[PDB]
């Protein structure tokens, strides 16, 4: 019986979905603006008061709320996190309106594309992923937020900035990587490659910090001729998004514009109790996009294709209000 | 500590890594001697790069693990999904049958929320008892897995009640006639008969057949919101009323007073909604849930048992027991309903 209602539980539907329906619909925030009861908290949601307690209910068994006093909910320590201003955007994570939580709905077609090896973003929203956002200005925007989180300071004390002249972060988002390098290394000079929509975002990201003298943003496709040559490339979470062929093209690209001397940094995950959260970013590149996790071993093979070599890896990097550790591979011509 | 406990909580993909199991039968294909993914894979016609990503979230969570490298078998846990099991949860995963294919409504769950009325038909066209009237596949699917293999689960709330002085029953949606079969096998003089749909009473009626009972129990098909096809001494009602909102079911169970014998009694066989700290309150809102995006439905409390009675004319004589049942995680109770 305890294997039964571990096996209730593991394959359960209707538990992620309660997560996903309170952050949709603000709940944590609203009762921490004051909603102290079902009524207020359904008037607030426009919800239904019998229904919206039914949500509630599960909200306690699974331990995101608790009853203070009869008919008053407040958030536990784990339900904090669902609050709007929490840095670690658990709520927005979790926004079926956001991006990745919309996108989460391929996950109700696993078997396809683990018949396939393909992606099933496509089968259900009409277009594959980067161009489902190119036409849907608010998903773009909120996948950048979500992306972008300070936070990439491991990765940029994990290198040594003393001899880069110029870094450029291909498909560096709203450029915080290359904000920290900047900060980090006050003779750099850096540029952002990135998709439309995104660069502006990036363009303002950057000019708020008072850096847009410091790291220029070019609109561009980073499977093309890369806009200029650099001493430091950098790929912070691209590659996974791509099949091997494609992220040879992307590394190929990368090493046709990279300087004597120069280097390529990825900063990922190597494949290798985190395995939970290892396995849910890889089965996310799956079906979202036909990317994947990869081994050193796999690494080796496709910067070879590359004409590249991986020189190093820097060990575990560890970032705020991140589940999953971080690397970053240091590649040189092969 | 916090931030991985939600994002567990939240994660759509280990529920749909369970389900992808189980639809590609994988632990079956195990212990069936795949000792290999290149064997897995092609038992299950996919991918070796893509399923073996698969069986590491499988590991990850418990439900295979590594006995030699390369070679994955089922944990304890993991032999639930295999075909025999009598809790039979592999089907219960299974994509193509009717409840894992109905879950996917939850992923409309705010709709739900906002609304107080199902999802289902929004997804697959039509509302949910009408969808396996046109699907007999699914309707095949759904009469087995609400039947569940043993002949014995339905043995605590009869042997709750006493047949002694009980001429007919009448099991309205009876199912495949499990209930009523745990009757006649209690008691002897009993005769029964089975109200269904279309379908299922032919389900039924090979299921009673098989277990010798076909003399002892007929079954008629019909909707119990018309006029009962006969009159009864005890009128069973189990796991029924939770499908439906609260102005059908009171019609059911008007219906169900119409066709009462003077002195008889309906019997309401569900799990009887009450607040609870314990483990068990995550599968009565499983349930509960299940039955707002499924069907509108709902799991019910005594008082609100009471206020469904009043409206058939009806009254809880008595509620009979939370009567636990062996290798069951939820409770159920039997209700006792006398005209008012
Ligand atoms: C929850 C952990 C993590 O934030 C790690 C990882 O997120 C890390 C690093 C990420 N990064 C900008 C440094 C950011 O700081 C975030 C808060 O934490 C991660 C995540 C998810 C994605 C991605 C992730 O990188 C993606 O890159 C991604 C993408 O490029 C295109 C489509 C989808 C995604 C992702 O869904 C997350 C993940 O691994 O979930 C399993
Ligand atoms: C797993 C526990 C239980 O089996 C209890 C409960 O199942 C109990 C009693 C049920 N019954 C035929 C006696 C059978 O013995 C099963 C193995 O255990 C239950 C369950 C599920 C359903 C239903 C359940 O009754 C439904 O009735 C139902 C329905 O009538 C119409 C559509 C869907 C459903 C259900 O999904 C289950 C449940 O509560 O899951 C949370
Ligand atoms: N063809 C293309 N050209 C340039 N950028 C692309 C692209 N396809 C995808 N991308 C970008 O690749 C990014 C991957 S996710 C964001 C990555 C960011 N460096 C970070 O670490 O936070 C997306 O922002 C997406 O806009
Ligand atoms: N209008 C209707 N008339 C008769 N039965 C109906 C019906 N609508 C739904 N049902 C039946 O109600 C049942 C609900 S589940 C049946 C549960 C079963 N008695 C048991 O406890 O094991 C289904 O078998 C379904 O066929």
């Amino acid at each position: 019986i305890d294997a039964l209602r571990t096996l209730i539980r593991l394959g359960s539907l209707h538990t992620p979905m309660v997560v996903r329906t309170a952050a949709t619909l603000r709940l944590v925030d609203h009762i921490l603006a004051g909603a102290r009861t079902v009524k207020a908290l359904a008037a607030r949601t426009d919800t239904r008061p019998e229904a919206l307690l039914r949500l509630i209910r599960h909200l306690v068994a699974i331990g995101l709320l608790e009853e203070d006093a009869p008919g008053e909910f407040v958030p536990t320590e784990v339900g904090e996190l669902l609050a709007d201003d929490h840095p670690a955007a658990q709520r927005a994570w979790h926004d079926l309106t956001q991006a990745v939580a919309r996108a989460d709905i391929s996950f109700t077609r696993l078997p396809d594309a683990i018949r396939t090896g393909r992606p099933t973003y496509e089968s259900i929203y009409g277009k594959p992923f980067y161009e489902d956002l190119a036409g849907r200005p608010d998903l773009r925007a909120s996948f950048d937020s979500l992306m972008a989180t300070a936070v990439d300071e491991a990765p940029a004390a994990a290198y040594d900035w003393t001899n880069v002249r110029h870094v450029l972060d291909v498909g560096g988002g709203n450029g915080g990587f290359a904000a920290a390098i900047a900060r980090r290394a006050p003779h750099v000079s850096a540029t952002v490659l990135e998709m439309a929509g995104t660069v502006d975002t990036a363009r303002s990201y950057l000019k708020d910090e008072g850096l847009s003298d410091r790291v220029d943003v070019v609109e561009g496709d980073f499977f093309e001729p890369l806009p200029r040559k650099a001493d430091a490339i950098i790929l912070s979470f691209v590659l996974l998004n791509w099949p091997d062929h494609d992220a040879v093209r992307i590394l190929t690209r990368c090493a046709e514009a990279l300087e004597p001397g120069g280097r390529i940094l990825i900063h990922e995950r190597a494949d290798v109790a985190d395995r939970f959260f290892s396995t849910l970013l890889d089965l996310r590149m799956l079906v979202f996009l036909g990317g994947a996790l990869r081994t050193r071993e796999k690494w080796d093979g496709l910067a070879a294709s590359a004409g590249l070599v991986v020189e190093e890896v820097r060990g575990p990097l560890v970032s705020p209000n991140v589940p999953l550790d971080s690397s970053l591979l240091v590649l040189a011509p092969a």
